């Protein structure tokens, strides 16, 4: 017995957390912020928004409008099941929020820009997507360097969020249908996907007239103009055949690669010609009772296993065609039940079916380290480091098991345990389909502000160097900050100092010599000695590292030490250490630890430590 | 600083040799602790002799008693090496048989186990040294009628652990181990109940069994390869504590006498490589460390990790031996080694003195000088407060620890934070042995302890009570303080010198003197008349026996006897002169006595304070 009302909300959930750009006011999270602000800069376009692909910072468009397109295609199926589970608003703002950013991508006529970020500098860097530091170049298409697949692919996006939003923003709609009519033109024109090159090694295209069918059947549905119900079919002679026969491909799934399953499975419903009820069919029984000798392997627990990678993608995306397939009146009587069989099976295994859940943040023993960078925090550059994931990013599918139901929640298996865009569309879908058909209450005004775990900024120190007139401190400030990660540019922090015993020896505390013989960063300054409670002969130094570039990035990138002295007259020797409020408890060498006592403030603001 | 890793070893496993109960043996390195509990098991016609005594008192709990040389064995079982090493595996070996040889005997037939000697309430209303105890010393025991699975079971572990590091050396006592800890282990398997766990209610009831029987039978399963014993420790599982509002075995606590679940499950991911049981270890260590999921064990400023009031270090370095163990495993998250092995050196060097002192007696700098102990102190007046010194140095033991804030004194009744006892020092062993091991410090070549003797052990003291111009009447208060070791001295007798030199030029025959006694203690003391000493100088002194007297070091009246004795020239004369009697010689004029040492005190003859003309 399975809760699907809340692994729907969590799953909708889930794209909020994978979103670039400027985050809304009323975003339901304290760990993510802007990120990616100046997305399309290098080209002067504003192409800002959008979401991360998968456990990295990189916006691939083809998996991105695959995503946003089968969400769409779930609420247009099941709109029903969103309204009475009251996630309406949450799953039509994701689908805005990727249509929003292809509209920004289509500029102008004939120009699509099908990338931002590049998949190895991205790759190449762990940590939060809020302080990414590295170049993050633009990608575009046209007549001359084509992209059918992608541009096609965006098209069914915006095609299918027209056909969604209609109803209660028609502006929109029509919005869309006017950038899904010129991307369409291009993929159409061109027929070529020879200029979609920047997604190499991570999602190059093996297929495009399954793009070209799929976006010509939503463009119909959101125009109802036949010219493109008569191209998506005339695609059909062109799509894959399976290995070995004359017989359009079964063997495989609805994927970010290969669309033709929905788009056959559509085409079914709106011309009720054979051809498509034969070839959907055959896909949907090659995945259950298996086809003419044939069927998909299955994991001793139950797990219909079609590959290596995100094995979980694949079952719950088969998973949500089977049930829409199902419930329309041209299905074959007999198989509605294997089916809709076949559609519970596949959920209730990535819920917990095998005594666990495979979805983040739900359910009995979920996974507890996806590979993913912004859910991790890490603020030293390291998938090691911390050993725990700072954030819960509720809702995310895993990959999923191997062929024997093996698997391995930690975070470098990336090939059974990143979480994706893709991942999550086709799950979706199906969740909402079960939630309609089994119930199971969403949380209630769910939101997911969390708990700080660690200090965001915090200071270590030791003493470095000492004698009878003068103390030396080794100090080291960490921005360990997750809530969200940031950047901290205005952070300074106090030493202080009871001086009674240099008025007592008639010398003005003032006049003492502050210096530094080393400090990371270049604005780090240190000040001379400064009154703070004179009436206790408390004073202090200030170190300022505003405009230091700190950021949870990097070993390096994370810190500023610096080491600073305070110094009576040499010969002297009334100086006491030992009445001082930052000297009590102080490491007795180089090897500095937190400390408490040499408060940490951000633009004035005191945030770790405390005071006399 | 830097810690001497293999003396704090070598003296904490001599900790346990001054805990011991019964029979000593001859090769014993220290001459403050002797026979005791000597008569243990009596009371049922058993010979429950032996064992260990389980903090500053005198009874002996099994539960904790088992779980202590259970985790010695483990810590030898480990750790071979550093024992060889550092020349200590003999003396652990020793403790650990010291032990298991208790628990045979408590073990006299199959389906019978007296699980402890001693009743908490008798034993901890005197305040005295182990040997001289005088009160009734009850046995008990749990059978099928009334089970005790948590003691059972954790004394199978015991037994079982103490076979796996034994059967190389001797494979017939091994086999006698693993005998006795089967039959101890299926009582508490077919049981399932610590009903008739009764007699250390308050002082170690047992909160849970199901943790003991998976931590009994991984044991087994060492000691004798038979993976019956490996699905067993499994099968309980899923009936150990979880944590509050989840299903998720327990993590936040740690390894201790009432919950041994974190060494078993550390156990079963070594020996199975499952994944639950390397989860459920490394969110325990996590919880102790960098903390998980927003949650972390207390810290006090100064780097304790802070279980609980009540032995916070014995805690922490029970943790830092587990983290020890699992960081030298190669199923450990890599990435986690590091702070593990940092983990053991931080806790256990603040027991042994990070924060400018240390927390093991007789060890370090500044180390404890109170620790609430009956033995160590060494009162021979049942009372706490004196001496005001302790005695005896206790060497080796780890004090309960500060509070949350670092907080700590060092008194004899700080019962929470100055308490020492068995348990507190056996994970501590085990941590010790592992930074030995990573960092060495060599232990005192044979180390003993032999103690100077800081007080006169038998004592007298004396006034002048009555004097007239024929006779001197003497009050004379005979003190046991006997201390190495405290002991019944029941052959004590002093003698009072005289010179009679004007009793003969009187003309009065000296051995007619009329000796007399006013006023005796005890019903044994015997006052002789005048004897001869040395004839030709008319000296001549009165024997004051006390054998018989049963004089003991525990109480105010037990520890000495008072005697008033007189002796007299014939009535009415005037020449007796007492200024030339040697005895005489500045005695305490009022009656308010004093310790004097002109009034020999002897021990079945032979004089041991005082002297002799
Ligand atoms: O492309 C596969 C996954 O790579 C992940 O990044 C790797 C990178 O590929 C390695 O070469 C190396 O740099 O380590 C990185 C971190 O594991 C990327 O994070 C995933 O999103 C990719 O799917
Ligand atoms: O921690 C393991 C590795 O994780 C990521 O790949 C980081 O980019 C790399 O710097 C680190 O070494
Ligand atoms: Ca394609
Ligand atoms: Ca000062
Ligand atoms: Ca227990
Ligand atoms: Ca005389
Ligand atoms: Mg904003
Ligand atoms: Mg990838
Ligand atoms: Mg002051
Ligand atoms: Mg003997």
């Amino acid at each position: 017995t399975y809760n699907y009302g809340e692994a729907l909300q969590k799953s909708i959930m889930f794209y909020e957390f994978q979103r670039s750009g400027d985050l809304p006011a009323d975003k339901r999270d304290n760990w993510r912020d802007d990120s990616g602000m100046k997305d399309g800069s290098d080209v002067g376009v504003d192409l800002t928004g959008g979401w991360y692909d998968a456990g990295d910072h990189v916006k691939f468009n083809l998996p991105m409008s695959y995503t946003s397109a089968m969400l769409a295609w779930s609420l247009y199926e099941d709109k029903d099941a969103y309204d009475k589970s009251g996630q309406t608003k949450y799953i039509m703002d994701g689908i805005k929020w990727a249509n929003d950013y292809f509209i920004k991508c289509n500029p102008t006529p004939g120009v699509y820009y099908y990338q931002v970020g590049d998949g190895g500098k991205d790759h190449s860097w762990w940590g939060p997507a809020e302080v990414m530091q590295m170049e993050r170049p633009s990608f575009k298409v046209d007549a001359s360097k084509p992209g059918s697949a992608v541009c096609a692919s965006t098209a069914a996006s915006l095609a299918s969020a027209a056909v969604v939003f209609k109803s209660s923003d028609p502006t929109y709609a029509e919005k869309c249908i006017s950038h899904a009519k010129n991307l369409f033109d291009m993929a159409d024109k061109a027929k070529s996907d020879a200029g979609y090159t920047a997604a190499s090694g991570y999602y190059s295209s093996s297929s495009f007239y399954d793009d070209l069918s799929w976006a010509a059947v939503w463009l119909y549905l959101a125009t109802n103009d036949s010219t493109y119900l008569d191209k998506a079919e005339s695609y059909v002679p062109n799509w894959g055949k399976e290995q070995q026969t004359d017989i359009i491909a079964y063997k495989w799934g609805q994927c970010w690669d290969d669309v033709h399953y929905g788009a056959e499975l559509l085409l079914a419903k709106l011309t009720n010609k054979q051809l498509y009820k034969d070839s959907i069919e055959m896909n949907l029984d090659f995945w259950t009772t298996g086809v003419n000798g044939t069927r998909v392997s299955y994991t001793p627990k139950g797990l219909a296993w079609l590959f290596q990678w995100g094995s979980l993608r694949h079952a719950t995306t088969q998973a949500f065609l089977a049930g829409v397939y199902a419930e329309w009146e041209g299905c074959t009587p007999s198989k509605v039940s294997v089916y809709k069989d076949f559609l519970k099976s596949q959920i209730d295994y990535a819920l917990g079916s095998t005594g666990r859940s495979f979805v983040v943040g739900y359910g009995v023993n979920p996974p507890q380290h996806p590979h993913h960078r912004t859910a991790h925090g890490s603020w030293t550059d390291q998938m090691t480091s911390p050993t725990y994931h700072r954030h819960t990013i509720y809702g995310a599918l895993v990959g999923g098991p191997d062929n024997a139901d093996g698997y391995t929640d930690e975070i470098n298996n990336y090939v059974n345990n990143e979480i994706a865009c893709d991942y999550n569309a086709g799950f979706t879908g199906a969740l909402a389909k079960m939630y309609k058909h089994s119930g199971g209450d969403p949380i209630p005004n769910f939101k997911a502000i969390e708990k700080i775990t660690n200090d965001e900024v915090i200071i270590k120190a030791g003493l470095n160097s000492t004698g009878p007139n003068y103390t030396e401190i080794k100090a080291v400030v960490y921005n360990q900050t997750g809530w969200p990660a940031r950047v901290t540019d205005k952070i300074s922090f106090k030493y202080f100092m009871d001086l009674s015993e240099i008025v007592a020896a008639g010398i003005d505390p003032l006049s003492l010599v502050t210096s530094s013989n080393y400090s990371e960063g270049k604005n780090t300054k240190v000040s001379g000695v400064l009154p703070w409670d004179v009436s206790n002969n408390v004073y202090y130094v200030n170190v300022d590292l505003t405009g230091e570039n700190i950021y949870p990035g990097g070993q390096s990138a994370c810190r500023r030490e610096v080491q600073f002295r305070i110094a009576a007259p040499q010969g002297t020797t009334y100086w006491n250490p030992k009445n001082d409020f930052s000297y009590d408890g102080l490491p007795t060498t180089s090897t500095v630890n937190t400390v408490t006592n040499i408060p940490v403030y951000d633009n004035g603001v005191k945030v770790f430590g405390n005071e006399p």
